[PDB]
């Protein structure tokens, strides 16, 4: 019993982190096979970041200008290319610790683990969600760029995020490993405001199932609702609309607990309208939305 | 910027997890050098756990009755001994992935990372604190026993916890790696009620410093207090008494922020008396107490 914000074990990703330096800029790279992936802004001065022309800045860079260090050993860069907002540095040595991997582009509301790194060295691991406004609420200091987000399916690491930027509001933006930003963000130090950070309703409902499984039951009420009625309340409270697809995804938790999804929606509706009244659910005083239905099943079943 | 509940990178500990089976009981072991450490209750049936005589049950066990599997390779057990509530299984092979390590017994209020494991396989990593009543609020299913808690100082893993038990109230109890339980708990399926789960005041104050560093400032008020005045309020709210030693430990965060420790205590006093009024601090609607002053400095400074 018990329910924790849990990250994937990080060792398979630790084995891929390297340091990338270009001139005076140092950040992190991801070494998979004989390619190191890193933010293309490694080539920028902080001056450059105000209005960078990446193709033009990259013309002035040679393979030997990209210093890649794996632990305290230098890797030889034999090619480089820009793909969207990432650089791919071809090295002469395959990472011997390369895990089974995929590159995936996740949808808003999907969770992942971040291995926060500085100078190619892991500092910590935490669980994130892709917010509905395509930001993440991370913990990233200067030097953390190139830190990655991932999920694991048994022995296969699906890399879904690489850290690039902090918005002036202190939320985070980055790319998939093909270098495409999540959301409308760009790798430029300019006015970039995030949209509404709506609550991921299907994830809240998953977590309320997790709470029931773990004996936190006080919020279960005598009511049901419909998707349309629930969605009127969701809209009012800046929750994501619940779709039939979300109801289908919660089916296994409904089955396990015997609480119909729409009954749990009616419990959530009352929580939104009534608040917590100073009570807690799974040690939280707010409704937690960074567990997906799959996360709840995984943690409640002991998947390795 | 941003502040996350962050675990240590788990790879060094992943490299030490093994499966231990004795008869029909399977749980996790920690393989360091040529010793595997595991809960002594691996020798119990669930029947045995009601009133086990561990010395008597262990007489019926031989080295060959302890099946130790590291990945999908069997380790040869060449000796066993009981130390307090742990077994030490001597194997014929030093773990080649043994990190630099220490065994430490932590104090209540100290935080650590848990690598939750089943059948010797890592499932996830999360951050815990030793509660003032010597329980932890973990996420542990049947099979997670022998999962460990640790801190890392650069390349040295300090193991501080091994999981043994879930109390009937669904909180967790375990031992240090010398097999001594934290608190008054025993490895028997009996009436074991936890004492008051008081809030770790020095950790709350650390987190309020973290909040200020990260721009969450609304709760800063115009007041100061004294330790004795603060402690009258702490006692009323089931907070740990603040000592001069705690004030000294918060000195670096006071310095960094320019907020005197007793001024932050007066801000905390007002939060306790007034509540949050529906506001949040670092995305929390309650006062978080599972960051130590050292954790706040570490995460705010990017230590690897
Ligand atoms: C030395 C150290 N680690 C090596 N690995 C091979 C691939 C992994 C990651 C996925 O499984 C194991 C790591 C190889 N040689
Ligand atoms: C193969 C794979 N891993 C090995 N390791 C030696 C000790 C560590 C843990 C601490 O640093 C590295 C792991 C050795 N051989």
């Amino acid at each position: 019993s018990g329910f924790r914000k849990m990250a994937f074990p990080s060792g398979k990703v630790e084995g891929c982190m390297v340091q990338v330096t270009c001139g005076t800029t140092t950040l992190n790279g991801l070494w998979l096979d004989d390619v190191v992936y890193c933010p293309r802004h490694v080539i920028c001065t902080s001056e450059d970041m105000l209005n960078p022309n990446y193709e033009d800045l990259l013309i002035r860079k040679s393979n030997h200008n990209f210093l890649v260090q794996a632990g305290n050993v230098q890797l030889r860069v034999i090619g480089h290319s820009m793909q969207n907002c990432v650089l791919k540095l071809k090295v002469d040595t395959a990472n011997p610790k390369t895990p089974k991997y995929k590159f995936v582009r996740i949808q808003p509301g999907q969770t992942f683990s971040v291995l926060a790194c500085y100078n190619g060295s892991p500092s910590g691991v935490y669980q994130c969600a892709m917010r509905p406004n395509f930001t993440i609420k991370g913990s990233f200091l200067n030097g953390s760029c190139g830190s990655v987000g991932f999920n694991i399916d048994y022995d296969c690491v699906s890399f879904c995020y690489m850290h690039h930027m902090e918005l002036p509001t202190g939320v985070h933006a980055g790319t998939d490993l093909e270098g495409n930003f999540y959301g409308p963000f760009v790798d430029r130090q300019t006015a970039q405001a995030a949209g509404t950070d709506t609550t991921i309703t299907v994830n809240v409902l998953a977590w309320l199932y997790a709470a029931v499984i773990n004996g936190d039951r006080w919020f279960l009420n005598r009511f049901t609702t419909t998707l349309n009625d629930f969605n009127l309340v969701a809209m009012k409270y800046n929750y994501e609309p619940l779709t039939q697809d979300h109801v289908d995804i919660l089916g296994p938790l409904s089955a396990q607990t015997g609480i119909a999804v729409l009954d749990m929606c009616a419990s959530l509706k009352e929580l939104l309208q009534n608040g917590m009244n100073g009570r807690t659910i799974l040690g939280s005083a707010l409704l937690e939305d960074e567990f997906t239905p799959f996360d709840v099943v995984r943690q409640c079943s002991g998947v390795t």
